[PDB]
């Protein structure tokens, strides 16, 4: 048979092609992602048709009606039958879908625009000058609303009760947000994002402190499927034969179009 | 029924209390592995004894026998039902026990002795001979080492790129042998060789030792790769979903950085 | 049965939220008392619902009428079972409610608005016109008061030291008053009086005050005596021993102090 | 009929004065503490006679015997009406006897022999090469042992664990220590004392840091017994009227034989 695969537009996980007017199939895809779902289905030895979820969302649970929606709901529902994409390692998620080992470590970074007035995390939440947001649907925001320490707690109610609203569509039109804030808006998100976006041009934003906690990227299947083991040990193999690293170097720092 | 929880004896992990003489059971041992099982014993309710393991090695395939040995080799005839200890994730050991998900990262890292500061106006700076893994690979005045039947031994023999393979043939043929039987020996090793060995041992470790008295060693370049530490657990037991849950639980918490913090930074000196 | 807590509306003491518009109960209040209160409520077990005085006083007799008024006055007539505010012990007030043990040092010190740097080879220095309490009676060019209905004009009414008796000779006869309803009412009045009042205040608000934005005010000197605020409870009653114990208990316990660093040092804008 | 009471020697709350062996009575007394009762009296209108606790014990509970020794056992067992003395307000104690309003303000304190390598009490307690003790049957004793906070806790596991024994019979032995120690000892007394020591010759003493917590001196009497409210307002009129301050000062600050 043939494998559905749902993904996100995330870059560098995945990109449409220069010339994907003219292309079809998996032709017209590229990225980390991209090239993470050739060696799967190489080392599994299966074909696959890489699709992109209708909603850009990574997964969360709406509001008290327990559906799941974007790459998780592809996932619980039957829509899909694998997830290649930065989907993050977390309680909720684990219970309804099971999770490869992560393959990529990641953490919460803070972006701001480029005497660094907003170093650690704690200096941030103690001032109230600069706003900060997160994206919906992700990992991030229910990482801070399901947090118990005070700081993170806090910083929370803060964010939850924010005029206007402070949460972004997209990680891009988070950016783009901090880009024309002129300095006066954060974005919390991932390191691995934060890194790529602040070694391309135009350079204005970077990353400042350290990362808040340590989690990863995993690949998703549906709750009891074969895929399962098979997809644990490409990844597990993989990670050791050091192509997840080499294919990291390539899609965050091979190209480098930055002055770093 | 009482889990038996076997561990290997490591620091920060798990070290014999100072009043151990006396004392018996769970209050034996302090540490991070001992605070990460009570921590485990209280999401899921369950009691647990903590034992060592006889051999004191973390695991491997022997040579030509087929027989598994150190922890994971004891997990799988079931001697244990779980191991909370810095035992490293790898795809041959996945292949006959369960593990969870990570709950510290870690690299491959080298430590050295540390060097005397050059003076040359009356600035002191840090010079070391070893900067990379391909220029200690390139040279062969300093002699490199890993620990037996460890994570990092199996990693360099099944390795195919150019320089980590160019170390692995150095290593499989060095006379003496560069190999060590505990990470205290290396350690140690490296502390009375004068500069001359080298020890490849997890980042972990090497920040530990090098954070704490005489703090005359010193980790080199960046980590050679990146891997995880697990809680193993047999090949379709009922333990393995809860600890998997349980430590997302705790890392989702911060228990595992405040542990982290405390047992490796709070208790450092120099 | 519902005990009746009163306060008074005073920062960081109390302050109302601001979604407190939709609130009701003991939600639109935040601060150091409601914590308190809701500590006190936790250690010895009651349902408290918080109260704001009518007259917003803390307390004082006048003379001629022999009639308490303020939160004091409101507490001996029966109106309310315990004062969890910052109400100064004072002799007056022990005749006729049972204090605690103090929960909050303080001592009486000096507003005066913040000074410019003075400009000279560039350091910038800090010179202020009045230091202590003897030259701030000694000048004439600067006015000072005190709020009214307080610990802080009862003991300068009340004072036989000869610098305090001419500081409270002064103030008695000053036209205009140098008096003040509201401690907000004084602050502005020094931020608006450019230099020319200083204000009588306990410790505590001052310095809450000088952490804050806009921060264009000082403290001078140190505390002119040393008092502290105590939980009141009518006389005879039942709730003045468990009170007692229970502000013993936070006080070991190390909550006092935490949220006096988390409601005082944390949220420095300045 | 005649009040007696019971007072520890202590500097400078309680002195022996200088020529003592010609004297008999209250006379042969001097200190803060002295006048102190000498105020007291005069305030409540009571003839005092000033007596020495046999034992130089504040107050304590012995081993799971709850016998209470010293001025809080010489007050308890009816051996004394009233004791004016350093007594720290605590839980323990004014569950068994009466506390009067605080006299005195202060808190736990290090000193050391004359920057200091450790300072604050994060570093002392960190730091394993330097060595700290506490007075035996005191206040500070027991509020280590009853902490909960972490550093506190770790500092107290050490102090009891103590190879030879770190506690002293007398703050005066303490302090003694600290000297002969060539500041390899540290003393943990209150910070009223640690002035007055470090206002003194030979002025070898020094106090670091701030104060760990905040409590104060209170006067006790036996529980239920009539002096308590009239000594309650004494304390609270002395306080009033500057007496306290004029005696801190006379004791304290007016002789100050120390370079400063
Ligand atoms: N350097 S990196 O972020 O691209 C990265 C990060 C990780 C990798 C591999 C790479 Cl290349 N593998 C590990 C996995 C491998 C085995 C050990 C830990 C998990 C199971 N997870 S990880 O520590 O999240
Ligand atoms: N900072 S650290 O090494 O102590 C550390 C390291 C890791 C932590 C938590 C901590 Cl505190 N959790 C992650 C886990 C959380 C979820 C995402 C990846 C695994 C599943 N593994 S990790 O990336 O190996
Ligand atoms: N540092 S502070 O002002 O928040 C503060 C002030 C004080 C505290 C405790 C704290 Cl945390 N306890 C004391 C009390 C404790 C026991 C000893 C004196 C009284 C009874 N009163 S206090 O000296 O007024
Ligand atoms: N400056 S001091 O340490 O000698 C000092 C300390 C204190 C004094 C008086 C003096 Cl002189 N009185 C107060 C008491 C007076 C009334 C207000 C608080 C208690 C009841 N306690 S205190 O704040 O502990
Ligand atoms: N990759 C994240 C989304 C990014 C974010 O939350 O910032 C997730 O799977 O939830
Ligand atoms: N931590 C490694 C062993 C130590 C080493 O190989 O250096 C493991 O679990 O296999
Ligand atoms: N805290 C004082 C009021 C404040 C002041 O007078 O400055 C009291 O209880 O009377
Ligand atoms: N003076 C203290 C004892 C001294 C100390 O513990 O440091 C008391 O009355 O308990």
């Amino acid at each position: 048979k043939t494998v559905v695969v749902t993904t996100i537009l995330e870059s560098p996980y995945v990109m449409m092609k220069k010339n994907h007017e003219m292309l079809e199939g998996n032709e017209r895809y590229e990225g980390y992602c991209v090239d993470l779902a050739a060696e799967i289905a190489k080392h599994c030895g299966f074909k696959y048709k890489l699709t992109i979820v209708g909603d850009g969302k990574y997964g969360a649970r709406d509001a008290d009606t327990k559906i799941w929606n974007g790459m998780v709901g592809e996932l619980v529902y039957g829509k899909a039958d694998i997830a290649i994409a930065p989907l993050t390692i977390t309680l909720v998620r684990e219970e309804v879908i099971d999770f490869s080992k992560p393959f990529m470590s990641l953490g919460i970074s803070i972006m701001i625009k480029k005497v660094s007035p907003i170093e650690s995390a704690e200096d941030l939440s103690k001032q109230t000058e600069i706003a900060y947001g997160t994206l919906d649907s992700g990992s991030t925001k229910e990482f801070f609303r399901r947090s118990k320490i005070a700081v993170f707690d806090k910083m929370w109610t803060y964010m939850r009760s924010a005029e206007p609203s402070v949460f972004v569509r997209t990680t891009a039109e988070g950016v783009a947000r901090v880009r024309k804030s002129k300095g006066k808006y954060a974005y919390l998100l991932e390191s691995t994002m934060n890194e790529y976006i602040e070694q391309r041009k135009p350079c204005d934003t970077m990353k400042v402190g350290g990362n808040l906690d340590s989690k990863g990227y995993g690949i998703a299947t549906p709750k009891g499927s074969s895929l399962g083991t098979p997809v644990n040990l490409a990844v597990l193999k993989l990670s050791e034969q050091g192509v997840l690293d080499k294919l990291k170097n390539k899609w965050w720092y091979d190209k480098g179009e930055c002055g770093a």
